[PDB]
């Protein structure tokens, strides 16, 4: 990268926002995976969307890649820099703005996270409820299509993104459903909005996201429950999705994870296969979900374990998920999984992923969003074992395809990133790749925008 286009770099956003030294671009060059480290050849801090544009058209038209980067929390490879090339620490554009209360709406930079956002909104009655585990960036949340523990009531990104600021990768300034504009409902066009969300930073950088709020529940109430094997956890589910009961969360997590979590959270809940609940609603819409949720968990569920400070650490331990996995084996890294197929065949595949891990020689724990028919295999690696970590591709392709084959789909919220390219050609066919490298071709002609990735 030569020093005539770094000094233009640092003419656009300033030169304390602008790094080469090989010490802050390894911290940029990767993410939560085990997907190697490989830095950008610059990282550069915009401190607001004009210079976020010129630094794009800068790139975009000497030929170098972008790398669009949030809170680097992703788990799939999305901010390795496979090219080279330029990366966009979006995180000092953090303000929160255009809070309509009476509309449920808000605008966000890139730098806030879920946790900055709900604290900004304590004593308002609203709250964001896409919750991934790690204090993650809205706007990369929006980018990955993240969705979380509360996603089965109240949706996913995809749901509660209702307009998104974009720089497109040759500079230009684009507001996917008009600038300023926040409404329930469309028909106005071709919805680009739903194009980016998702869109994991090939098509453009997301510099700001307008998200629906929703209103606080009137009563909560959390639960656990044990079980005697995982088909008898995950029947439950199913039975209660068919039920029509309006559960918060619904969590699995199987005996290794509920045992991982009690070791790094200091929970003790018996180690077996377990659901975490949580129930919105008034007194009385509280007392009938609950009458109906036991009475099918009743699959030989145990009586309801019930959880302000109580719950709170039960949910802190479910989204440390991930790091209590990891510490079962320190010094490993991880891959995660992340199938979601029609929840009639759930029982089937998490069985199944059960019964192969056990048959493995892998250390694997399973945790997930059973409630959207999702789960994650968490697989550990150990950093220099070639051979483990070719069993783990292999185990996660096999579970991929299997997924494949029952309908479903290889990411329910993770993304593609590096590491499941292949499984996406299988999961859309040829029509569907080639439609979907139309759409990154016209907007990202040069092919800079986060290259690699994806497609
Ligand atoms: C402990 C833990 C728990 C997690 N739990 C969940 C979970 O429950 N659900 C879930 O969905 N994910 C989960 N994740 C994954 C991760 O938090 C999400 O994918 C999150 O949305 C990534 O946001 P980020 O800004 O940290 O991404 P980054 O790693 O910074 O980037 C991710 C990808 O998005 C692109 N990108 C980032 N910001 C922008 C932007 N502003 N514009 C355009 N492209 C951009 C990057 O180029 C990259 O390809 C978890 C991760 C961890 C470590
Ligand atoms: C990062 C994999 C774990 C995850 O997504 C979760 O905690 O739900
Ligand atoms: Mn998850």
């Amino acid at each position: 990268l030569s020093q005539d286009f770094v000094e233009a770099l640092k003419a656009v956003v300033g030169s304390p926002h602008v790094s080469t030294a090989s010490a802050v671009r390894e911290q940029h060059g990767h993410d939560e995976s085990m997907h190697r480290c490989q830095p950008p050849d610059a990282v550069v801090w915009p401190q607001n969307v004009d210079q976020v544009s010129r630094v794009a058209s800068l790139c975009y038209n000497q030929g170098v890649p972008i790398i669009p980067f949030g809170t680097g929390t992703g788990v799939e490879g999305g901010v390795c820099a496979v090219q080279g090339g330029v990366c966009i620490n979006l995180t000092h554009m953090d303000q929160i703005t255009e809070l309509n209360t009476e509309d449920f709406s808000v605008v966000v930079e890139p730098g806030v996270t879920r946790k900055a956002l709900n604290t900004h909104l304590r004593d308002s009655g609203l709250w964001f409820p896409v919750d991934p585990g790690a204090d993650a960036s809205l706007c990369g949340m929006a980018a990955t299509g993240a969705s979380g523990t509360n996603a089965v009531r109240y949706g996913t990104m995809r749901d509660n993104v209702i307009n998104l600021e974009v720089v497109l990768p040759d500079g230009r300034l684009l507001h996917t459903a008009g600038r300023g504009r926040h409404y329930r409902k469309s028909a106005a066009g071709y919805n680009l909005t739903g194009l980016f969300v998702g869109s994991e930073g090939t098509l453009g950088i997301i510099t700001s996201t307008t998200l629906r709020l929703h209103p606080a529940p009137e009563a909560t109430v959390a639960a656990t429950c044990a079980f005697p094997s995982v088909q008898a956890a995950v029947d439950s589910t199913v039975q209660i999705l068919q039920a029509a009961v309006p559960v918060a969360r619904i969590e699995f997590l199987d005996d290794v994870m509920m045992d991982a979590c009690n070791r790094h959270s200091k929970l003790n809940c018996p180690v077996a296969p377990t659901l975490f609940l949580e129930f919105h609603g008034s007194q009385q819409t509280l007392a009938e979900q609950l009458q109906r949720t036991e009475a099918i968990t009743q699959n030989g569920g145990s009586h309801f374990s019930w959880a302000a400070e109580k719950r709170n650490e039960l949910w802190a331990a479910r989204h440390n998920a991930w790091y209590a996995a990891l510490a079962l084996s320190p010094g490993s890294k991880a891959y995660s999984t992340d199938v979601c197929v029609p929840i009639s065949r759930l029982p089937e595949i998490l069985v199944e992923t059960k019964e192969e891990i056990k048959a493995s020689k892998l250390t694997g724990a399973i945790v997930g969003h059973v409630g959207d028919g999702n789960f994650h295999c968490i697989l550990l690696v150990d950093p220099d074992d070639a051979e483990e970590q070719r069993r783990v591709k292999a185990f996660a392709e096999n579970l991929g395809r299997r997924a494949l084959a029952l309908g479903g789909t290889c990411t329910g919220e993770h993304g593609i990133g590096l590491g499941k390219r292949q499984l996406l050609q299988e999961e859309v066919g040829p029509v569907g790749v080639e439609t979907m490298r139309q759409l990154k071709n016209t907007l990202d002609p040069r092919g800079l925008m986060n290259p690699g990735k994806v497609l």
